[PDB]
């Protein structure tokens, strides 16, 4: 469970960065 | 941008799946 | 913990729907 | 679209925060 939660956390951190990039580009 | 959004949404679909399993294990 | 996980799951399901909408609109 | 993306990214920032606390409680 801890490893799966860590990876979801990782994904969401990355999603924040990606979405901020997309906001700039739009 | 469209491709990147697609990847992000595929991640969230996977997150639903993983969170649902984590609920079961907990 | 279960209630917090349920709400994250909810959010991600909604995010899938929202991102599919944004893909259509783009 | 830009406003909706902003809301989605704010959610993911909150998800990081919630997942981090869940890791601590677990
Ligand atoms: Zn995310
Ligand atoms: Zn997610
Ligand atoms: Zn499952
Ligand atoms: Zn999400
Ligand atoms: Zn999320
Ligand atoms: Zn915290």
């Amino acid at each position: 469970i801890e490893e799966l939660l860590r990876k979801i956390l990782e994904d969401d951190a990355r999603h924040v960065a990606e979405l901020e990039d997309i906001e700039k580009w739009l």
